[PDB]
């Protein structure tokens, strides 16, 4: 179905960016790329949350998109949430030049992420290996710095 | 599959609101309701535009969602864009208490509006009866006051 999507990330602080999605083949991987600025240098959790609901800020996006009811993992684990895209890295200028390819999210079908929320988080995603309960839910990535609803793009 | 959706409308000016969508059956109408404030009193065109793309503000949402390549109409017309939801009315306090039921838009299938952009416009939508070229495209509803990407709601 849909082959391109886009997300404008905004929040209460300086974090903002534009993230593109492209899926040339409905049964193939999604390319995810763009630039997020205003970030502290280092790793930031980067997840699709379940609801494209921004009525109370990023909070109402709910938890990670998890249609298979699995535990949080890194994108390369079999045990992952569908929304588990891992970390993005911001450089010393505060910019994350995102470049991710993922074969679990989709722009169509039951793993469709259109109309859900992309969130860039305060802290690193421990990829579910943090040894606490929070690790298996959010990877301890902390608060939601910026988010946007993922929309169909031209 | 999706039975509820939500949209947060923001723009460069004071217009803002929250619009809810509910479709209990996929073969059935979508209820559209909520409140938009900061509007001038009177009629305002209220349309789903094609792209859930807010990268350059409301302008990048593209034209009215129109997968059947029809001319613009009011919601009651057989000739209408899928995104043609007519006018909403703002009271003397600047508030549009939206209450619409439509069976052309859907929260699934070909006519799915999740991941697309809801826009409230400057002027009245002439429902395609204005007799100029613009009426058959936008209803002469004028600029985009506020918009948001339609997202899956809990
Ligand atoms: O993806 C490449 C450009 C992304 C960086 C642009 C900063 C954010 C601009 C606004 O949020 C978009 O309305
Ligand atoms: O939605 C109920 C009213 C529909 C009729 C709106 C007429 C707008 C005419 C304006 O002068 C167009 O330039
Ligand atoms: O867009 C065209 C449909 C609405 C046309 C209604 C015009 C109202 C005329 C009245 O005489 C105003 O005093
Ligand atoms: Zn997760
Ligand atoms: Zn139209």
């Amino acid at each position: 179905m849909a082959t391109k999507a886009v997300c404008v990330l905004k929040g209460d602080g300086p974090v903002q960016g534009i993230i593109n999605f492209e899926q040339k083949e409905s049964n193939g991987p999604v390319k995810v790329w763009g630039s997020i600025k205003g970030l502290t240098e280092g790793l930031h959790g980067f997840h699709v949350h379940e609801f494209g609901d921004n009525t109370a800020g990023c909070t109402s996006a709910g938890p990670h998109f998890n249609p298979l009811s699995r535990k949080h993992g890194g994108p390369k684990d079999e045990e992952r949430h569908v929304g588990d895209l891992g970390n993005v890295t911001a450089d010393k200028d505060g910019v994350a030049d995102v470049s991710i390819e993922d074969s679990v999210i989709s722009l169509s079908g039951d793993h469709c992420i259109i109309g859900r929320t992309l969130v860039v988080h305060e802290k690193a995603d421990d990829l579910g290996k943090g040894g606490n309960e929070e690790s298996t839910k959010t990877g301890n990535a902390g608060s939601r710095l910026a988010c946007g609803v993922i929309g169909i793009a031209q």
